[PDB]
């Protein structure tokens, strides 16, 4: 037996659906398992509501880690107040023989389980802005100084819909979020969505999280991830395709450098001849975006909102959140301003 018989050999919360804790939630069904602990779909009686339950685990490290995550949705929930900024935020917490458990709102799909729904060819530049709004709304806050929250991890895993107001995401998980700061890192963020400063073993701020939207912004419109490498080297390799060499500004002070280029006898960077791949830059966002051509594959060409003066808007964007430099990287609150968001 352990935690009197409430708990498996791992730390963790056995669950049995139809249990009622405190007179208040009734356990539907497990509905997640994370190195964290369990999340759990419940109807909280006394809010006649669907909420999910994150079991965190009855274990000193996890319990003060997922205090850290309590103290920055609590900041989150400080601010903004009205629910208003596309966070999926705590309701509440409480312990539960034993278990630190996090109350949230229950949403059943994610922006994949929407790219499942196209048969990943992809949503409306009309929908890409309407979402693009939603998530630079989102950094824009995490920005909030008394924040500057870095999520860490965006991915269409992170981002799930309220299908009850339609045409609105919100963002999920700050268990891998960290605050400005708080001290670097070497491995973080999901590959597909990695950062170039990351990539390249260097410092970071608020701007990996700019970085991934412009990854996301493109596979929400094309269907199809821009950047799926499968290790870190193919993964540097996709992005040089289509944005060229980095910098020298850049490569002269990255740790991790000679791990995808060289340095030439003149001190020019160049790549490493080891899957061969387009020459540097030649992979053109214009072409992937299909600018001139109606959109991806021309299948939204004529359709209203695609005309090329809108493509050439969302390109520019695109390109200014895909900057190589986090110092000129397109922050939230410019991004907002951009005249792909404007009438
Ligand atoms: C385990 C389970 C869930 C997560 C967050 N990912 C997630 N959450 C969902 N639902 C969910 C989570 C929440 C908050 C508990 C975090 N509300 N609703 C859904 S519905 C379809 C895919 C999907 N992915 C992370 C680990």
């Amino acid at each position: 037996v352990y935690n009197d018989g409430y708990d498996d050999d791992n730390y963790d919360y056995i669950v049995k659906n139809g249990e009622k804790w405190m007179d208040r939630y009734e356990i539907d069904s497990l509905i997640g398992k994370g190195s964290f602990g369990q999340v759990v779909k419940a109807y909280d009686r006394v809010e006649q509501e669907w909420v999910a339950i994150k079991i965190i685990k009855n274990k000193k490290a996890f319990l003060n880690q997922a205090q850290i995550e309590v103290r920055l949705l609590e900041l989150m929930n400080k601010h903004d107040t009205e629910m208003k900024y596309y966070i999926v935020h705590l309701k509440r917490h409480f312990m539960f023989r034993n278990h630190l458990c996090l109350v949230f709102e229950m949403l059943s799909y994610n922006l994949y389980d929407l790219l499942r729904n196209t048969n990943f060819r992809g949503v409306s530049l009309n929908l890409t802005r309407k979402f693009a709004q939603q998530m630079c709304t989102a950094l824009l806050f995490l920005a909030t100084p008394e924040l500057s929250i870095i999520h860490c991890d965006l991915k269409p895993e992170n981002i799930l819909l309220c299908n009850p107001k339609r045409s609105a995401i919100k963002i999920v998980d700050f268990g891998s979020s960290c605050q400005l700061g708080q001290r670097i890192y070497q491995y973080i963020q999901s590959r597909f969505y990695r950062s170039p400063e990351v990539l390249l073993g260097m410092p970071y701020d608020l701007a990996i999280d700019m970085w991934s939207l412009g990854c996301i912004l493109v596979e929400m419109h094309t269907g199809e991830p821009l950047f799926s490498g499968a290790n870190e080297v193919d993964q540097m390799n996709k992005i040089v395709e289509v944005l060229g060499i980095p910098p020298a500004h850049i490569l002269d002070q990255a740790p991790k450098a000679r791990k995808f280029f060289e340095k030439l006898p003149d001190g020019t960077w160049n790549l490493k001849k080891t899957r061969e791949y387009k020459p540097p830059g030649t992979r053109k966002l214009h072409n992937i975006l299909g600018v001139e051509t109606g959109g991806p594959g021309g299948r939204r060409a004529g359709e209203s909102g695609h005309t090329v003066a809108d493509y050439l808007k969302f390109k520019d964007l695109i390109l200014r959140m895909l900057d190589y430099d986090p110092k000129t990287r397109i922050q939230p609150y410019y991004a907002l301003q951009h005249s792909f968001f404007k009438k």
